[PDB]
């Protein structure tokens, strides 16, 4: 029978635009005549299906809602705002654009508002960093501003000499962003040197370089060798699968690159491309980031304060995007060559090269034409196999191009090192130049690292922002998961970079999504992915909580490994807390019976004094001062609270005190004592008050020598006084006595006892005037006026004076002169009319008796002149 006499109808449509339908179509059969009898029935095929657009339906990028609008307390008073992406865009479907978080102007719950409470004995640098009072006048910015070294009097030197600092010594203490492979913000401060003085030596440089405290190690010896050349060989890229865990960049050696990568899967797609790797780490130190109680930068510690206590996962994730992720635990400082070489899988095969031949020929050749290598055999291996032979004998030039992973100096010499036809890369002139960028522009090589969190240990809720800050980074890792990831065409192995997703290409298949797959290519199996997690479970009796993934998303098939790993997951769960804990002075002293301390307060400081005092009516004996002990106890002086004691008097070798004694007590008195010849000046009796006598006259209190009818004016001899000689009688000067000269207009001190004498004859011209030596006074001008009544005037008086003037009268034995009352005029009294009285302020008659009895009482007037007045 012949078949196509019942021809096909046209195809249908095909059942799918994308993503791979059917289509059919079938013989149209006429059960005729011919049929029946050719046995077409039996024969003939009668339908046919295949696939077709099987094509992937493009993705597009879907963002969700937001959430619940964001407090504001910054001096910024935005407000924060969040939604995330749903879908991630995929397969060339629409890229999202709209951002994430948007932020508008805010009303503040409460006005700008700052902190202050932070130092207690430590010291205030005016940044605001709080430092430890033993770093201030010691010579070093421990601050920052130097504020904490001022105006230093004096300092004390931390180190004996000026030691300079590891140049770039910060690099190695700024944070890692894992997943975006780039250095963040300043996190540890590594200036900071605490006052102690660790140092470490280069090789051959002149002097020390200054460690800081942050590093607990430090290497200046340089290894090379062949060994620091190394070749990788890469079938495909899906190799590089080696949450984000604390690593080391010697083990891991699959490195993300924000561009680096993406290039390379790029790449892959343009055709099958298989990829081989060389690198050279180029050292300049080592180094051990010492591993507790490591001092945080300022920028990072102030951020890391600002963040709330109650979890909130927008701003925590902000540390991240600033600091990073992890920071330096170990590592190195200079540069690293490496270039990932790209190379098709048919040029390859077609070389007949081995992985190991390959590697080796990019080996030599490099070390030829781009590191300096001092010279050496050729290889025909690697010069006259089918690739090298249409590339003058070059196997690297077989390339399509190289992508560059280089760390270390300025991009824009990096970049040169990458080759590509017609360009630069394989010329020494620019491996050197590179090389130089280097030394100016070091990067911290070959690492290890540590997650960030660590690092928040010591602030005040250091256990509550720790945990806090675990959670916004389990959530940040999340947003990166390639779960979300559409699955790829041929075993493709998605990976998410930014909102989209790029499939990463199993060996022997390109296009861009791995759907073109070469002719040696055949596997038709598919792995298993795991789904997307689920959500958190409520919390449990117990603190259990669950989560969920399926190995759905491709699912395994055809003989495709099981996706590996867990379906489930089982974590504990159901404020401000602080973090976990790793000289005080002397109270009060008790006083000496009778004193008190002069400072009453419950503690004192170690080396503090306090002052004893004593109530009244005592006094202290012993030094007065208690100490403040380290020990926390009084160092005392014998102090006590005497009572009080006159002490012995001003001891004039002379007189004789007596009781004699060394103290008095007070209420008890003293007599002192002359010889016979001799008697006490002042009084003979003092008395012990309040230890002071009453009063010591010390020294104006000597025993100078002090122990008959005839009146003392004439002395004896034959029974009858006779006038004695003045200057051959008179010898114990007497008073001294100031006399007045009628005939000199003149006065002069004299002897009593001369005077008395020289009276006898003479008197009647030389008239006393007052006890004591003569000096101005009262008495003078008074003895004046008395002398000039002169004549006329008569005297009979003996007080021992014993002048009197004629209006006084001597008292009788009472020893001085007295005045008298007008009333008693007796005697006659010569007319002195003319006085003016004062009181009346005028001038009237009076005798001399009234005129004398004014002058001598109140000496109240003046007189105008003997004889009659106008009155
Ligand atoms: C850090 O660098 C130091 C050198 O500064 C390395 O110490 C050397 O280690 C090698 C072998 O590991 C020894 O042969 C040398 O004797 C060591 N030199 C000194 C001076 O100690 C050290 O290995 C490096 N550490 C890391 C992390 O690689
Ligand atoms: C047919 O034409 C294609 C180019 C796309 O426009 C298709 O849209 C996609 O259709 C598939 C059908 O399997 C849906 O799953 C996709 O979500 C849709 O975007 C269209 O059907
Ligand atoms: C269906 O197959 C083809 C159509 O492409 C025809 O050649 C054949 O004869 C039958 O009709
Ligand atoms: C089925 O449809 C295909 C195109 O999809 C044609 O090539 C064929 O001839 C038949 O009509
Ligand atoms: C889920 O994740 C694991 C690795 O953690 C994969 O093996 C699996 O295929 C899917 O990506
Ligand atoms: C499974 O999915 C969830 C959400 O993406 C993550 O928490 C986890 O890291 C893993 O990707
Ligand atoms: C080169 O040959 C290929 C086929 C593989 O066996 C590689 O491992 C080898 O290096």
């Amino acid at each position: 029978c012949f078949c196509d006499h019942y021809a096909w109808t046209q195809w249908t449509s095909c059942s799918k635009t994308c993503n791979s339908g059917t289509q059919s179509r079938h013989r149209q059969i006429v059960v005729d005549k011919y049929y029946q009898e050719n046995f077409c029935e039996q024969i003939c095929s009668k339908q046919e299906t295949r696939e077709c657009n099987w094509q992937r339906c493009p993705i597009n990028c879907l963002l969700g809602d937001f959430g619940p609008w964001s407090d504001c307390d910054p001096c910024i008073e935005k407000q924060s705002k969040v939604r995330s992406v749903l879908r991630p865009s995929q397969f060339g479907g629409q890229p999202c654009t709209a951002p994430l978080v948007a932020f508008q102007p805010c009303i503040p719950s409460k006005l700008c508002k700052i902190e202050e409470a932070d130092c207690k004995n430590k010291f205030r640098c005016d940044s605001g960093r709080c430092i430890a009072r033993k770093l201030e006048c010691n010579g070093e910015n421990d601050c920052g501003d130097n504020s904490d070294e001022r105006d230093c009097g004096r300092t004390k030197a931390v180190c004996t000499r000026k030691y300079n600092p590891i140049p770039s010594v910060q690099l190695m203490g700024n944070g890692f962003h894992f997943l975006a492979g780039e250095p963040r913000g300043e996190v540890l401060d590594n200036s900071f040197t605490g006052g102690i003085c660790k140092t470490v030596k280069s090789s051959r440089t002149s002097n020390p370089y200054r460690v800081p405290a942050n590093l607990e190690n430090v290497g200046f010896e340089v290894q090379t060798a062949e060994d620091d050349l190394k070749t990788d060989f890469y079938k495909d890229l899906t190799s590089l699968g080696h949450v984000p865990i604390f690593y080391s960049s010697k083990r891991s050696e699959n490195i993300n690159h924000n561009s680096a990568f993406k290039q390379a899967i790029q790449a892959s797609h343009k055709k099958d491309s298989s990829f081989i790797r060389i690198h050279k780490v180029m050292k300049v130190l080592n180094f051990t980031t010492k591993a507790k109680d490591l001092h945080l930068s300022d920028v990072f510690l102030k951020a890391l304060n600002h963040l709330p206590l109650e979890y909130n996962s927008a701003l925590y994730s902000r540390i991240f995007d600033d600091f990073g992720t992890h920071y330096f635990t170990s590592g190195s400082l200079g540069g690293v060559y490496d270039l990932l070489y790209q190379f098709s899988s048919e040029e390859l095969k077609n070389s007949g090269l081995t992985e190991e031949e390959a590697k080796h020929c990019v080996r030599i050749e490099t070390k030829k034409r781009v590191l300096f290598a001092k010279k050496t055999k050729v290889e025909h291996r690697c010069t006259t196999n089918k690739l090298s032979e249409k590339h003058e004998g070059s196997f690297i030039q077989g390339a399509e191009k190289s992508i560059s992973l280089i760390r270390g100096g300025r991009s824009e010499y990096g970049a040169a090192l990458a080759w590509e036809k017609g360009s630069s890369g394989l010329e020494e002139k620019t491996f050197s130049e590179w090389l130089e960028s280097v030394k100016e522009n070091p990067a911290v090589i070959d690492f290890e690292l540590a997650p960030i969190v660590d690092l928040v240990r010591n602030i005040p809720c250091a256990v509550t922002k720790r945990n806090n800050l675990r959670k916004a980074l389990q959530e940040y890792a999340a947003k990166f998961d390639p779960c979300q990831c559409a699955p790829c065409p041929n075993n493709g192995r998605p990976t998410l970079s930014g909102t989209e997703c790029l499939c990463v290409c199993q060996s022997g298949t390109y296009g861009e999504n791995c759907e073109k797959q070469s002719p040696d290519y055949k596997s038709n199996a598919v792995d298993g992915q795991w789904g997307c997690w689920s959500s958190w479970s409520t919390c449990d009796a117990t603190y259990k909580r669950s989560r969920t993934r399926e190995c759905n998303n491709p699912a395994p098939q055809r003989g495709g490994k099981r996706c590996e790993g867990e379906k489930r997951q089982e974590e504990d769960c159901t404020p401000c807390i602080n973090d976990d804990e790793e000289d005080s002075g002397c109270p009060q002293p008790v006083p000496p019976e009778n004193g008190f301390i002069r400072n009453e307060k419950q503690l004192y400081l170690v080396g503090e004094d306090v002052e004893i005092s004593c109530l009244t009516g005592f006094e202290t004996v012993g030094y007065q001062y208690f100490r403040c002990l380290p020990d926390g106890t009084w160092r005392q002086g014998d102090v006590e609270c005497q009572r009080t004691e006159c002490i012995k008097p001003v001891v004039q070798e002379v007189l004789t005190i007596t009781p004699f004694q060394r103290l008095y007590r007070i209420g008890e008195s003293i007599e002192l004592t002359c010889p016979k010849g001799f008697v006490v000046a002042g009084p003979s009796r003092y008395t012990c008050q309040g230890n002071s006598w009453t009063p010591p006259i010390s020294n104006s209190l000597t025993c100078e020598k002090d122990t008959g009818h005839c009146q003392l004016g004439q002395k004896q001899s034959g029974s009858e006084c006779i006038c004695m000689s003045p200057e051959e009688d008179c010898s114990h000067h007497s008073e001294d006595l100031c006399v007045f000269d009628t005939d000199s207009n003149d006065y002069f001190t004299s002897p009593a006892c001369k005077f008395l004498a020289e009276k006898c004859l003479n008197n009647q011209q030389l008239h006393f005037l007052h006890i004591g030596s003569c000096q101005d006074g009262r008495q003078l001008e008074w003895g004046l006026e008395r002398t000039r009544l002169s004549s006329n005037s008569t005297k009979k008086e003996s007080c021992g004076y014993d002048t009197c003037y004629d209006w006084e009268k001597c008292s009788a034995s009472t020893s001085k002169c007295v005045c008298l009352l007008p009333p008693q005029c007796f005697k006659g009294g010569n007319q002195l009319y003319c006085v003016k009285m004062g009181s009346s302020t005028s001038e009237k008659t009076l005798n001399i008796c009234e005129v004398g009895t004014i002058r001598c009482a109140n000496r109240k007037m003046e007189i105008l002149h003997p004889g009659k007045c106008l009155a």
